[PDB]
């Protein structure tokens, strides 16, 4: 399962959304990825997540592979939306 956005958030995906996101990500039993640019990362790590230092513009791909990818995905795109990082 898949979504694509951008990321609206003028300051990226920094400490807050990430911690959010991993948090939420981590209820799942599904492998929950987050693709930017050249870089692939574990959602479910925080550092992992900052390490990706994406920033506005950038367009990302979240990936979910798992018994609970359907759910996991709707979860982390209302979860995106809801702390702002990107638009709903």
């Amino acid at each position: 399962a898949k979504f694509s956005a951008i990321i609206t958030d003028k300051v990226g995906l920094h400490a807050r959304p990430a911690s959010v996101l991993a948090k939420e990500a981590s209820k799942f039993s599904s492998n929950i990825t987050i693709i930017a640019n050249e870089k692939q990362g574990n959602l479910k790590s925080i550092m992992n997540v900052m390490a990706m230092a994406i920033k506005t513009g950038t367009e990302i791909t979240i990936q979910a592979d798992g018994n609970d990818a359907d759910q996991a995905i709707q979860a982390i795109k209302q979860t995106m939306i809801d702390t702002a990082l990107i638009q709903g």
